[PDB]
């Protein structure tokens, strides 16, 4: 394709644990990351959805990272929509998604500027690790954990 994500993590590269949370009643949310080299960022968002905050967190990781990046998301949708866009691009019977088109397009913009990207899904879980840390940061004031 016009790109292909890595099949396994990029050894040596900084890892961004991304997450977003939104509250449906208010459309308020947060998106951000923590990294294994001690970086972290959280942004507040309005007029948003959980899916958009998860994509926004990936966007921030691509914006703030170097040429090779590992990204761990707990959003099956964010992973799928991005992967399908990559694999199905400038190809035959693919039709652009309806929702979140602008944001996914901006993510794709960032992605083609990278040299290597590993994007993996994990389920949300308990513990003290990376997904847990960023979840708590974006959930504060948005949802009870
Ligand atoms: C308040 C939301 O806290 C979160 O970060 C997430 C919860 C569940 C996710 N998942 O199942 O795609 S992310
Ligand atoms: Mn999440
Ligand atoms: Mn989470
Ligand atoms: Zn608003
Ligand atoms: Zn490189």
């Amino acid at each position: 394709s016009m790109y292909q994500l890595e099949k396994e993590p990029i050894v040596g590269a900084e890892t961004f644990y991304v997450d977003g949370a939104a509250n449906r009643e208010t459309k308020l949310g947060k998106a951000g990351y923590v990294t294994n080299r001690g970086r972290q960022k959280v942004v507040t968002l309005t007029d948003t959805t959980n899916q958009k905050t998860e994509l926004q967190a990936i966007y921030l990781a691509l914006q703030d990272s170097g040429l090779e990046v590992n990204i761990v998301t707990d959003s099956q949708y964010a992973l799928g929509i991005i992967t399908q866009w990559i694999h199905n691009w400038k190809k035959r019977g693919w039709k652009t998604p309806v929702k979140n088109v602008d944001l996914v397009n901006q993510i794709i913009e960032q992605l083609i500027k990278k040299e290597k990207v590993y994007l993996a899904w994990v389920p949300a879980h308990k513990g003290i690790g990376g997904n847990e840390q960023v979840d708590k940061l974006v959930s504060a004031g948005i949802r009870k954990v």
